[PDB]
RNA sequence: UUUUUUUUUUUUUUUUUUUUUUUUUUUUUUUUUUUUUUUUUUUU
């Protein structure tokens, strides 16, 4: 009576990031602008702890002009609460807005210019990557980019790999990306089929500063006078 | 100001898992089914933390329709409370239900299918073991299985060994398992007598994927292409 | 106003464990017996955490029939409060009672029998040391024994060293023992003078079960590996 | 429905440690004496935990005769609050009092005697540094000293580098310092210009015991005879 | 030259570690999903 537990059932996954993205756009597309994409991408972690502190399972948030209805599972008890396929987590939202940046870029040159001039990703910065390095590569640092592997040319995967080898990141964080699809190909398929594109991606990512989150170029060229 | 201290004394162990199990069945057997057992095996860890939080000495819990009166020794101070041989801790509860699944499978075909299709052991999966691998083996991953070394065909021991050698497990954990009995044969006895069976078990456990639970080969084989 | 702070100044210690022990015997010696001592050594950690919980500076404790007026500096805020040389902390109490057992054994064989048949020190045990191995050695595992390095034949020091090499003990715990005296010799002296006797002690402790904390090898295992 | 969020957009470097110091002295210079500076430096960490506990956005503190209006930003939730340049953080306060000591010593023989005989900086001692080793050097161990790289002859920098090299300190703690000025020289400037002075400082700091304090040789030596 | 996270004198000082025994107890390891969660977060 003091503590009661109850059963979750097994299932397979009916969640298509493409569809979730489209429904998300149809639902919120009027309040999305490069300004909000930018405050969010600067407010991801802040929102991470902000959700972490609060105990409500279904919180709505405001980034500037953007209103978002998000599921909160950062809070401990909620880590196993269910999440609808039309629902949005900060991870899913992040991926979605990254996707938005990617399409918006292709829409034309004025479109190409605005976001590029106004979009920087802290996670990408901390490793010293900027837009000039590549579009797919640069946007791939956004969490949730793993949902759109093709558009980002296997770069989120490669980045995760580099995190494992150089930053000794715990291997479990590759769990999510290793379930994800490459177009029509299931994980099991592309894990053997597409090794080439992946290795190429790894190379591409390798040729990057990878500064320590991050030291302006004066560092770490000065700290290699003392070692 | 006062704090309050006195002597605990030494004795031998009068706890028979076979019988303890029998009283557990006699007492709770009407609400034990594959459903509730499955709910237990999925909520072991959660309930463990929930017991860690509370300082109550004797907590009651409900897994689906099954209610059990459990002794709490996960709360730090409570780690030294006495435990009756007719009392139940989660470890004992797990072992008991592991044994229950083990018997129920032999009860017949419907029961075998019910248990096999429902019951899930997180620890076994996390190492890539499934029901198809074996009943004794798959169930041996359940905590408390060490209390029934015979029925689980010495497998929990083999698993523990496999854990120390590749996962660098702290050896201290083998303390419980290394005193456990083989049916009636004593630890000191079976520890040289049945060496063959043990070795066979170790070999069986040896051939398994044994990746981290989240992914298993060829997820494992794909990392290999870059990093083990 | 909100919190304020103030000075402490210090250079020296006037604290002689011999004198402290003698005063302790004079004050409490009628209530000291193998029963109470034994209860103490089994409830040391318990009382220690119980003191960690309480914020009171000077707590009363009862071990069997023995009541003690002990100083509490286990509470974080209290960790830098002063300690009189005639005062008693759980560490001082433990060391004192270790000394007491050591003397009581010499009083005759019957007293030796009460202490040996009753008193048990968990830390000595966890390493597989028993009374049969030696009195000085067995008692040396008791916290506070470092105050009487002479009587315990350098064994607490050797034990601390072995904790560092085999158990990866953080070296900081040896700070205390390395300031202690060996009878009349100060630290600076015996650290060079008694190196031989110390090494002998180390060899003794070394040839002990240890191997490892948490285990008794009733039967050996054709392990792939040990430890 | 609402967890209010909004944007800060920026990158400006107002804060001038010289000016901050001058305002701080103008405000408090009369209540600063060797006594209070000493008690402060002895109560730095305590004040740090005590403020971590508190919810005040701006806490008030008393060190001996000195009362100060300090900004509290060690508190998790408070960790993103703004900080005025005429305001004082406990880091800033520490650096400021270090500078104070540096000026006061030069005031004369008697003042030098008060400061040298009273003020002790635990971090400097913990590495075996004493007043006799140097004034700038000894004072450089004080947190916030990185604000006055000129006065302390690049010693806070050298000490930090040395923390990374000898104590494997996470390199991120070298952030600040690597933003600070050397008198007029910008970091981008002095990082190339004053390399000579830098390494000299580095060597000076290298020529120190730098053992846990903690221990003194013989002891390091006594340990060496078994372990490091 | 934001802010914070670590590092804190000197004592025969004080704290932080290690804590017998048992078919005892506790400490470790916890499924599957295009699920969710834990790490990595610009610029002074």
């Amino acid at each position: 009576d003091f503590i009661y537990d109850d059963r979750p059932a097994a299932v397979s996954s009916t969640f298509n990031p493409e569809k979730g993205y489209m429904d998300f756009i149809t639902a919120y597309g009027k309040n999305i602008n490069a300004d909000n994409v930018r405050i969010f991408f600067l407010n991801h972690k802040k929102a991470k702890d902000s959700l972490k502190g609060s105990p409500k399972v279904e919180v709505d948030l405001q980034f500037g002009t953007l209103r978002v209805k998000v599921v909160n599972n950062h809070n401990p008890r909620n880590r196993d609460n269910p999440v609808a396929d039309n629902a949005i987590t900060l991870h899913r939202l992040s991926g979605y807005l990254a996707k938005w940046c990617f399409d918006e870029i292709d829409h034309g040159q004025i479109e190409e210019a605005e976001v590029k001039s106004k979009v920087v990703i802290p996670l990408a910065e901390a490793k010293g990557c900027k837009w000039g390095d590549g579009v797919a590569l640069y946007l791939a640092f956004a969490p949730g980019a793993e949902m759109f592997l093709k558009d980002f040319e296997f770069y989120p995967l490669a980045i995760d790999i580099q995190r494992v080898v150089k930053d000794g990141m715990d291997i479990t964080f590759m769990r999510k990306v290793l379930k994800q699809r490459y177009g029509t190909k299931t994980a099991d398929d592309w894990m053997i089929s597409e090794v080439t594109a992946i290795q190429s991606a790894v190379k591409v990512v390798a040729k990057l500063p990878w500064a320590k989150a991050g030291f302006t170029a004066a560092a770490k060229n000065f700290l290699a006078k003392f070692n």
